[PDB]
This record gives structure tokens, C-alpha cells and sequence, in this order.
């Protein structure tokens, strides 16, 4: 994958390409939408719990 | 491809998901800007030519 600016993109190139627009597109409306649901909500932020769970030893270095 | 909901993305999942974001937006820009050079001012489509550049046999092996 060589940026060369010179030869104009073929047939196959222009596929990949628009495709590629479409994609990252379709993407970026539903993936963004979910992260300000997330950010600016704060719905399920994690409050301070009790922090008391089944939780192991993190490491445990003798 | 997975749709974890109820809890929203972690730290992690956020650096991935705004870089995802800024790194299909720049390239969207730039790609589809030279799309744009290629397709609409046609300064360069290949046009009609002779085969005769060395042109290699499809199937003539047999």
C-alpha cells in the first residue's frame, strides 16, 4: 500500500476505494453514536461500589 | 464485530473507538479528495490504445 501520486486509480482500485468510503462511513455514524450514549449520558458510569467480590490474588510475587 | 450493551466501553475501548474515528476521517479526506481529482477532471483516464505494449498471451500456452 504505496501512496503514488501519479497513474490515475483503474477500475478495481475505485471499488476498494468507494467501498472503503461507504464503510468506514456506516461505521463512524453507528460506533460514534454509541459513544457519546456512553460519555455524555453517564447512565452506567460505575459508582463507588462495594468493592467487596470474588476478587484473586492480583499477582501474588513472593 | 461484537455489541456489548447495559455497562458502556471501557478506558480501552474509547482510546480504540476515538481513534478509530480520527484515523478513518483523515484518510477519508485524503482519499476521497484524490477520488474526486481522478474521476470528475478525467485528466488522466487511460484512453483508447493499440495492445501492442508487450502484451501477454490469456491462454495460447495450450
Amino acid at each position: 500500500m504505496e501512496e503514488l501520486s501519479g497513474k490515475p486509480l483503474s477500475y478495481a482500485e475505485k471499488e476498494k476505494l468507494k467501498e472503503k468510503l461507504a464503510f468506514l462511513k456506516k461505521e463512524y455514524s453507528r460506533t460514534l453514536a454509541r459513544l457519546q450514549r456512553a460519555k455524555r449520558a453517564e447512565k452506567a458510569k460505575n459508582s463507588k461500589k462495594a468493592i467487596e467480590d470474588g476478587v484473586p490474588q492480583p499477582e501474588a510475587l513472593e
